[PDB]
Formats: structure tokens, sequence, C-alpha cells
């Protein structure tokens, strides 16, 4: 038997592999609410397998609490900055987390984040409520289609690919995309043209950020009447320069998954404007993808503990 | 001279059409607000041409108040369901919609419903709002996606293609389309299934009506866990119905663009359902769009009072 710790209430898939295992001795914090660093610096401690969230930082402080004794660490995410990863890649720990799987729920969810604000849905169902609807009117509510549109898409990764493929039948004439290096088969699919960063924010309808770049420079450079999305992290934005373009009439609207800091405070700035919708980091929300996350870092935690190799490490 | 009268301030496209129009006198309902029927009538008393919108009931009250002179009927909507056709047939007048000029648009509406429902946006958005974000959590705000699922559309016409078509690259893995009549042709794009209204209640995961059929009968052979779409008509819904399967979760959520009257009362108890979300009927809301509309419904107007052939002509 091994010392296992859960950090918190998984969804049922993975804890079931887990209680399943005659291998391991499973304690568990029976809690939906993050487990502070007070009881994660006992919970860890003797263990010589943990499974932990994207909440959770696992650092040289963590590290050293648990000892020689951890062999691996799973965490149930595709982030892997908030594990100390090179103190890690260190003591010789194994470390497993959740890629792919969550490939077409993300991008679907920025399709969805897309869709919801160029089509002005969250003022929609408010006037509706508020009694702002009385009758049908020919130049009301109106949005951006997609239509003939110029999609430009920051960081063409697996990720951005699954954005383009669903926007592609949506009537869109041009895709655009920027980053590091130019990828040439993955964009002949949408037909995607490599541009220079200006160049996509001067010609963009819409901007997906799937990867702080995103600030006052970039907001002058995007159209007036551009959407602009992200999905990536929270730091590739400049919040207070967001602010300032989508208050002031530089870009038309924003929609954000992501966040600084995670959750945002109710009273945030960003908040207070109706050209700004903000999720709270939903991209993977789906019971079939949680499910299969649960279940892809038990599977990784036990491979781990055992020795065998994994299936995403 | 031909007295042309307009029921609203439509967009510029087809406001300046109509001005540039020689042979004409534009008289009009300068408001974004509905015309009153008493209003109407002393407004259409003599006039050759009716420009109307879905909003304005084109019956046998104001055929009368127009009179003689009038010769067509241009209406800036596929929706024709307000017009009385049955007497405008009768005294020989010619009618002008807005159909295929709309269905892109209106098929993107639909699929941003479906969408903003099924990963239950609006809930989260008020998640943020009002202090219910507190950390990552595992099992919060999960919602259903459209990958490996069955899709069932109700009235696969134009907008129906165009709704299936921007989904399959979400991962749909099958399609089912019901009718009066099986539409093979049309329909071998998405190897989409014919079958009855009852089989496809049970076997899909999303359903779209895009065309009282849909009741207490309609929701129970539905799965507990599907999503119920409308973006047709209010009539079809029975609103009270709907409301009693929401509630019990006997379907998992619903997202109307069109309701039952419009507008929808602000205290009506669907609008009180966390799990429904109504939009007040924007399919084609979009500047391009509107701005397209109004130009046809002109170009139809002035065509069927030359007595030329009309664009888009309702036989």
């Amino acid at each position: 038997l091994m010392k296992v710790f859960v950090t918190r209430r998984i969804p049922a898939e993975g804890r079931v592999a887990l209680a399943r295992a005659a291998d391991c001795e499973v304690e568990q914090w029976d809690s939906d609410e993050p487990i502070p660093a007070k009881e994660l610096e006992r919970g860890v401690a003797g263990a010589h397998g943990l499974l932990c969230l994207l909440s959770d930082h696992v650092d040289k402080r963590i590290l050293d609490a648990a000892g020689a004794n951890l062999k691996v660490i799973s965490t149930m995410s595709v982030g892997i900055d908030h594990l100390a990863l090179d103190e890690i890649k260190k003591r010789g720990i194994r470390v497993g987390y959740t890629p792919d799987v969550l490939t077409d729920t993300t991008a679907e969810l920025a399709v969805s984040l897309l869709l919801t604000t160029c089509r002005r849905l969250p003022e929609a169902i408010e006037e509706v409520k508020n009694g702002g609807w009385t009758s049908w009117k020919p130049l009301w509510l109106c949005g951006y289609g997609l239509t003939q549109s110029t999609v430009g898409i920051i960081g063409l990764g697996r990720i951005g690919q699954a954005i383009a493929r669903r926007l592609k039948p949506f009537g869109v004439q041009r895709f655009l995309y920027t980053g590091r290096q130019p990828r040439p088969e993955e964009a002949a699919e949408f037909q995607a043209e490599f541009v220079s960063t200006p160049e996509l924010a001067a010609q963009s309808d819409f901007i997906v950020v799937a990867c702080g770049l995103c600030n006052k420079d970039f907001f002058q450079k995007m159209k007036e009447t551009a959407v602009f999305i992200n999905i990536s992290r929270g730091d590739v934005v400049n919040q207070d320069d967001l602010y300032q373009a989508l208050a002031s009439g530089k870009i038309a609207a924003a929609g954000l998954d992501v966040t600084s800091p995670e959750p945002l405070p109710t009273n945030h700035p960003l908040l207070t404007l109706k050209n700004c919708v903000i999720l709270p980091h939903i991209g993977s929300a789906t019971h079939r993808t949680r499910n299969t996350m649960s279940l892809l870092a038990a599977n990784n935690l036990l491979a781990g503990l055992r020795g065998e190799p994994m299936p995403s490490e």
C-alpha cells in the first residue's frame, strides 16, 4: 500500500479509478473549495503520489515538504506554470497533465465566447428582462457577422487550429495568424496567411488569442469595429489598456475566458462595461471533458506510483 | 404620382432607394416604435404601395382603409404570417418579401444561441458579477459539448442547412431532419437521416426548430440531458409546457429567439429559470443584413408599382 493524497473532490471517473486501486491508500479532502497551503503542506507529507488541481502551487516549498518520498505529481490541467518545474524535473519526480483531451471543448468555448460577444447576446438577454424589448426593430441590437470577415488567430496551435476549423463554415473569407514560428501544413486547411502582429491587428475583424503583448499599442492598431477574444492566459492582456480602449471606442467589444487575477474581484473596472463579456475560465467545463481529465489525471498518477510509462507525461 | 407608405424608419440603404424614385411620394411613420392600428389606417389611405414590417398586422380592416389604389405590399421579412394572404390574393395585390438575404445571419444566431445555452454562458457571466466565482472548480458550471453528439433539425429548409453546415466542424456524429416531405438531394451534405417527429426527440442531444407542435408530449420523449432551441415562430412552442419541462429537469436547457407573444411580459415564468435563454427576435440583427433587407423590400415595392418583375416575390 502507498500514500495517495488528493487535494479536491474530483469528477467520478477519476475517483472510481483511484478507488479501484488496491495498490494505494487514498486520503481525500472531501471539499469543493481549494485546500489552503497550510493544509496542503501537512497533506503531502510522507506521500508517494499527489493528485492536485490548477489552483494549488507546487514549488520548492512543498516539494521539500514531501521529501524524497514522492515519486509522482499528477495535475488535472493542461496548464503547467503552477508547478515548480525545473525544482521538480530536479528531484527526478514524474509529472502528469491533461492535454489534447480538452482541445475541441476549449476551441468550442472560444467560438461560443466569440459568437456571444459579437452577436451581443448578454445585452439582448437583459433588454428582454428589463423591459427594453418593445417591438421588432430594424436597427436595434445589431451585431457584427462573420460572413466575409477577416479573422486573426494569435497562436495557431492545436487549440487555434480547432478554432479556425469551427469558424471556417461561417463565411470567413480570410484567416490570418502570427506567432514565434510559422506553421506551414496546418495552415493550408484554412489557407491561413502568416503575418506581422501590426498587420494582424490592422486587417482582422475578429482576433482570438489561443496561445503583455495585447496592450494600448495593439488596441490602437485594431479596427474600431473589431472584436477581441482571449482564452489563453490573463497576463497577455494589459487590463487597464483593455478598459481604456473598450470605454473610448478604439475597439468594438471584448470577450475574456481568462483574467488577471483569477477570480476577478466583483468590483473590477472591466465588469462595469457593457461591451466586455467575462467568463470564469470555463474553457473545458463539460461533463465529458472534466471526467476524461479526471480519469487521465488518475491513470497518470497510478502509472507513476507503480513504475509504468504514462498516457500524458 | 403614386403614394407609398412606410410603417417604420427603415435602414438607410432602403430609405435612400425610395427617395431616389422620381415617380413616387414617400410618406413614412418616422419612428423605431411600431405604428398603432388606428394610425396605420389613416396612413395607408389611397396609397398605391405599402412597405410594412412583421409587426404590422395587415388585415382586411387595413386593406379596406387603403382602397382600390393599392397594388403592392412589400414586407421587409421572410416570415409572412402577419399578412392576410387570402384577401390580398382576392384583390390581385402583389406581395414581396425577403428570403435568402438573411439565411447566413439567422443561421449564425441559431448556433450562437445553442452554444451560449449548452455551455451555460449567461449563468457563468452572472456568477463572476455576483461573487459566485471563488476558484477553479472541477465540477462547476459544467455544460454539454457538441463533440460526438447527435443534432436534430426540425424544418431543414435553407436556414436549416446553414445551421447544419456551421455545426458539422464541431465534431457532430449524426444529423436528423424532419418535414412534411423528405429532402434527400439538398441534405446529402451532412448524411442527415430523415425521421419522424417523435423519433427525433428521443435520439438527438440537441434540437433546433427552424422551419403547437412542441408540447408536454414532445418534451417527455427528449433526453434528460438535451438542449431545446427555437428560432422559427412562437406558436410552435407551448410555453407553460416548456416551463414544466425545464423546471422538473425533464430536459437540460432551452434557448428561444421567438416567443408568444412578442415582447414577452417581463413577469413571465420562463424568464425566472436559470437554464432558459430568451433573445428578442434577433436572427437577422446585423448592420449589413438589415441594410440589405431594407434595400430588397424597397426594390420589391418599386417594381410592384411599375408592373415590373420583382426580385423576390411571393406567389
